[PDB]
């Protein structure tokens, strides 16, 4: 198997006021998005050895019991507001993977979104304070450090499509983003069972089958374990494992908005048994947030592609994901 071409990008200057040291960034990230579509954002400022260590000590804690009280609707129906935040659970025997999703902390009881019952707005489940001392806090905190990098990125992909810093920034907001955090947990299991691998064409194991992301941007920490694929011209590439840094990639909104010049890269996950943590936060607009499709191939930039709101885009998105590659 090719090893995928993933650069290392330092995002740092996206952070600070050096115009054209930004625009050498955008440069990058240009590059990357119109070649494998990943690179792995260096420099980054985030503590993402303490982002592990607090992961592992929810993942080792949690207990059943408080697994089926924080269960999303898909496994406890009893929790009918429960689509997108609470706990995924594992299937032993069947279904390896496990995961805990929460959303935008700013989503509290009197949000306007959570009073209008909007789709795709939730208020985020926690297990005990005393059961898991420090965590809310720290997930929470976690929720607005990775924000804040993902605002940068997002001015480094507005400056690489041409675009002032804020095109994409503007409708990325604290108080309505549908960004969300998940933390997954890959076990170690002894046997493994096969219900719970399954079999790509090609062959290969795989825990996930190929899929392109929802979400305009994808920021992704995961251990020092390889086991991401990215399609390309020469087949399933390996991408190097990196647990220094972000993995960075485009979802399918920003092909929308990009008539696909950055495209929305196909991509898999190998089986490894290996106990390891993957924490994406998916970068989510807000719910009325619509950007003009445009293509920065074209000389006019106009695009044959009509826009879409991103609740729209993430609605059907998220269902459509979940009917092609199951239930996660
Ligand atoms: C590839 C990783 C990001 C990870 N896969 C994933 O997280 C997969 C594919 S991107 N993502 C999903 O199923 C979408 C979860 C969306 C989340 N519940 C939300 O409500 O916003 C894995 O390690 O399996
Ligand atoms: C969580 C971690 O394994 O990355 C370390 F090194 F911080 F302990
Ligand atoms: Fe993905």
């Amino acid at each position: 198997v090719s090893k995928a071409n993933v650069p290392k990008i330092d995002v740092s200057p996206l952070f600070g006021d050096d115009q054209a040291a930004k625009m050498r960034v955008a440069q990058q990230i240009d590059a990357a998005s119109r070649d494998t579509g990943f690179f792995y954002a260096v420099n980054h400022g985030i503590n993402v050895q303490r982002l592990c260590q607090k992961t592992k000590e929810f993942h080792m804690s949690i207990t059943p019991e408080e697994k089926w009280d924080l269960a999303i609707r898909a496994y406890n129906k009893e929790h009918q507001d429960q689509v997108r935040a609470g706990y995924y659970l594992s299937i032993p025997g069947k279904k390896a993977v496990e995961s805990f999703c929460y959303l935008n902390p700013n989503f509290t009881p009197d949000h306007p979104r959570i009073q209008a019952k909007t789709p795709t707005h939730e208020v985020n489940v926690w297990p005990d304070e005393t059961k898991h001392p420090g965590f809310q806090d720290f997930a929470e905190q976690y929720y607005w450090d990775v924000f804040g990098l993902s605002s940068a990125l997002l001015k480094g992909y507005a400056l690489a499509l041409g675009k002032e810093e804020n095109f994409f920034a503007r409708h990325f907001k604290p108080d309505d983003t549908l960004a969300s955090v998940v933390l997954i947990r890959y076990p170690y299991l002894d046997p493994y069972p096969e219900a719970a691998i399954k079999t790509a064409a090609d062959g290969t194991k795989l825990s996930f089958e190929w899929h392109e992301d929802v979400s305009l941007i994808t920021v992704l920490y995961q251990s020092n374990v390889q086991n991401l694929q990215v399609e390309t011209a020469a087949g399933y590439q390996d991408i190097e494992a990196d647990d220094t840094g972000y993995l960075i990639n485009c979802g399918s909104y920003m092909a929308h908005l990009t008539n696909n010049y950055y495209k929305a890269p196909i991509h898999r996950v190998k089986w490894v048994n290996a106990e390891r943590q993957s924490l994406p936060f998916f970068v989510n607009l807000g719910y009325d947030s619509v950007i003009d499709p445009f293509d920065p191939r074209e000389p006019n930039g106009k695009s044959d592609r009509e826009p879409l709101s991103y609740g729209d885009y993430l609605q059907n998105g998220l269902v459509s994901l979940i009917n092609k590659n199951g239930q996660t």
